């Protein structure tokens, strides 16, 4: 029977291009996504065109709330009802913008924003996996982190809050889901896909700065690393954070 | 004319041990407490019969919530009130216990809101309102030395951590212009929870490499003035683990 | 036509799984030895059984001295007259023994040679030479130290070594990107012990590790190798991925 | 009595100016030097000056070699033949130059200065000092380290492998003489007092990167932190290195 796995965020960028590279490595998907429907719904055709009954979509806000520990439960849920099984956990999803410390959102949404689509939805979604493994095996989570956390972004302290939580998970349910043998790891992009929105002219800045060929990573390219902490190629790997930066960290200023 | 300086989580423990310290360095402190007035006030006296209103406290839960913003705003204005000044906020309140991520009280909501709040959210809106509302003028988040190889079953307490270096960072970084240097002190073990048993204690202070003991509140309050001293002036982003080596043993 | 590598302390243990995994993998392999002829000899023919002309041997001391550079100009070397190619460098060959601060035959000076020699300067020599050949998947990966910021008590210059492969491992993937040479490495936590330690010490490392409470394989050591060297790869330089079963998240 | 410190390559610069902050705080000072013989004979003459016999010059390479070991032990054996004691190592002294890995010193040369002066040396040094103490205490060794060793500059491999020996010496050290009541730690300048051999313009192109007051750390702001490692103030301080990079390695490139 083919494994199952959960990627949140989904419906296009790096989200999707792990939920394709898992669905050919023969996986069955969880497409979740917030927004994005038409793009997830489209995904998932493709991929049950491919193979069927092995895809579906599952939308959920993951902003910090009261409601957020069921919408993550739920969100575990739908890969058990839709495939019968959960192998694989992908956190993916996550908002990005600045919070300066100094001058709509009011600032308690910017926190459940941030910290939860980063940090408290990769928790919740932590312990629903976990919980739900009852009743050979090869279960893993990868949490999308960020090569930049200690050369952060300037006036994004929120951003890198959560990004820094989120390295704590890894290693806090390496350590703690290592005895049920699921194994915790993360991908740290350096730059990747550039916000659709950003100019030219700002994508160059960027990709100057990259040693290993002056580009951004591919979506593919992210997804490798992912695919790679999956496999039976990384079963002695937990705790782990690969990073797939191109040098970008290794830069001074 | 003296400088001023606010304590999370003064009343006792380290947090007393760093308002003390900053007191006899010259400093004016408020002691911001949650559920500790009594000793918040007896630490006020002692430090006011020694220089007359040099020391206040002030009362605030740090628990993320609606109204914390504008708790963190008033902790940061009792200072500017009680001393037309606020040069130095040192970040060490502190909620600790288990969040375990399997089940064989608080909801989970509630826990992300305390350890996730008093470790890192209260630390972020504090340094917002303390730079918002600007000389040697520095904040000192009190971490832990034991981030990267963390107690079992305390992942949302070691998340609150991390985030807490995260804003250290990325505070040192976009204040550095304003000339407001974020540092951090690190402890290992320090101060033993008051309900571990002795038994407990001594195997944690067994482990400690440099005299197989505790720090004392004394030697993580040493570190902390350093940081917010003049000898430290170029020091930014900087995280000082007062650790006694235990970071460095291996399992 | 086949790349080819060259895999350093190759005769036994995780080198030899390293090396057997990239032949698997289609590479030709220079197997480099210092002490173990007849294990390194033994693996080329199995190699060669497998496809012939695919393995030769290299013998060389790689401690530190005044020929070293030599010794590392003709590791590589041998690599390019064997097989017209070096497309991949692992640094694995590692010295490793107590050297304590405060007081077996050795002189300091030795210690330092074998040591530092091994872990790092002759890595670093290696992948000048490696680089310097370079006239298309390149890369280099060395084997560190999951442990190297908890280190074992009296292993200073041990360890002192693999901190400066971590070194060599950042500044060679920044100096040589631009040649698209990506460096990275593998650190082990605990893998193979040694043979003649006890059961009982053994079992006191595999009790320490929090996935299956055993010590990695050789051979799960050599899948990240092979993931690095790999299409799959092709982005990561300067990375070091630890394969440690989460042994070093665990407090004292 | 007078407690006694050792500091390598202690004529110039930052080594001089740690010299003379452990001299105003009440040590005795053995002046290390190299080929800078009059400056230090200077720096002697200035400190005894202010203490008449509080201060003596000591001329070593500390280039590894097979007779490193031997002037190491020699360092700190004028330190005892001079103050009867010794209470405090500064490991300062540093070889800094480019050495590209693709195509003078010949490459053992450098690698035994580099690897030497930032790495061997310190660790001779350091057994040295660690075997001489016989036996209100107050033991400790500072290493000079580099804020700058995770995004190190272009074609400095060999300077920056030193630099992370040290780094792990720093650690090993501090965990192997803890015992003995000997601390280990370091200070880890990002730009401080930049080469004389610099240009103007490039000087000003390092002080323009610095987050905090756009300036180089001065000698003095360095020899600060040494002084705080060395006090009474940092008893439970062991294997800690302490960045005075005024925010430098925090910027991305
Ligand atoms: N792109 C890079 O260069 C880069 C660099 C470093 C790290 N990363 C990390 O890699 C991952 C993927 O990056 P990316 O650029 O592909 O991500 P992205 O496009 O910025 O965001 C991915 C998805 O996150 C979902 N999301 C945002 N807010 C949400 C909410 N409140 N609830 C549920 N989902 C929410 C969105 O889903 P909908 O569209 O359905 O609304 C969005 O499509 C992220 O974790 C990111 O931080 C990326
Ligand atoms: N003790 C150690 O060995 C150790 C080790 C590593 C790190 N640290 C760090 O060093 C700091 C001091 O440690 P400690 O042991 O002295 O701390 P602690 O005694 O556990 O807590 C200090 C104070 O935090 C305040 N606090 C807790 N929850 C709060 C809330 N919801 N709102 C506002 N205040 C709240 C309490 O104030 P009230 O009593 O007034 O309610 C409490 O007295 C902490 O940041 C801690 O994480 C300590
Ligand atoms: N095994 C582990 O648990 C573990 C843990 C952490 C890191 N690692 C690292 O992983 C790598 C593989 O470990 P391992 O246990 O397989 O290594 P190992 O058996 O201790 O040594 C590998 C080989 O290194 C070669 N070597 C030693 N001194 C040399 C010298 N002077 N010149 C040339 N070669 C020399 C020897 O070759 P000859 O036999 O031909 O003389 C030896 O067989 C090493 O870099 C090690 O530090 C291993
Ligand atoms: N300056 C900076 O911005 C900066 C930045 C990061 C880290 N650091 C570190 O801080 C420390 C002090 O920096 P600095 O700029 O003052 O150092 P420096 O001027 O470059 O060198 C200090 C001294 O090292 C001695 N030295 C060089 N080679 C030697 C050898 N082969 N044997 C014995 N001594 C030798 C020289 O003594 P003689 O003059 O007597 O020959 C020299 O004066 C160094 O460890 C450095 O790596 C400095
Ligand atoms: N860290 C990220 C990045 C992105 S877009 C990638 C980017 C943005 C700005 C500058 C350089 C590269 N989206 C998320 N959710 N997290
Ligand atoms: N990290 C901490 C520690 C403490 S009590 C110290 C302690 C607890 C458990 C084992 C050893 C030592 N309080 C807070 N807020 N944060
Ligand atoms: N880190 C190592 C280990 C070994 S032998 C394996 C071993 C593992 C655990 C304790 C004692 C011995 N060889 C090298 N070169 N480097
Ligand atoms: N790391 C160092 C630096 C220096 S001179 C300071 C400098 C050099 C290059 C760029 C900017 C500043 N000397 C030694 N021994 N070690």
């Amino acid at each position: 029977e083919a494994p199952a796995a959960v990627v949140t965020g989904a419906a296009k960028r790096i989200g999707r291009a792990i939920a394709v590279k898992l669905h050919q490595t023969g996986y069955r998907v969880v497409i979740h996504y917030h927004n994005s429907a038409e793009a997830a719904v489209s995904l998932a055709d493709e991929l049950n065109k491919e193979r069927s009954n092995t895809a579906v979509v599952c939308q959920a806000d993951l902003t910090n709330s009261n409601v957020l520990p069921a919408s993550c439960e739920e969100i575990i849920n739908s890969c058990f009802r839709a495939f019968g099984r959960c192998d694989v956990l992908v956190n993916n999803a996550s908002a990005f913008y600045p919070t300066p410390l100094v001058q709509g959102k009011t600032v308690e949404t910017q926190v459940a924003e941030l910290i939860g689509t980063n940090a408290i939805a990769p928790f919740l979604l932590t312990m629903s996996f976990a919980q739900r493994q009852k009743g050979s095996s090869n279960l893993s989570i990868v949490n999308l982190c960020d090569a930049m956390v200690d050369q952060p972004c300037m006036a994004f302290s929120l951003y890198n809050m959560g990004k820094h939580a989120l390295v704590g998970l890894t290693q806090s349910a390496a350590l703690e889901l290592a005895p049920y043998g699921i194994r915790v790891n993360g991908v740290a992009p350096g730059v990747s896909l550039l916000p659709v929105a950003m100019g030219e002219e700002e994508k160059d800045k960027w990709r100057r700065k990259v040693p290993l060929g002056r580009r951004e990573a591919s979506a593919e390219q992210i997804a490798d690393a992912v695919i790679f902490l999956v496999s039976g190629s990384a079963q002695y790997i937990t705790g782990s954070i690969i990073k797939v930066d191109g040098g970008l960290s290794l830069v001074h200023a």
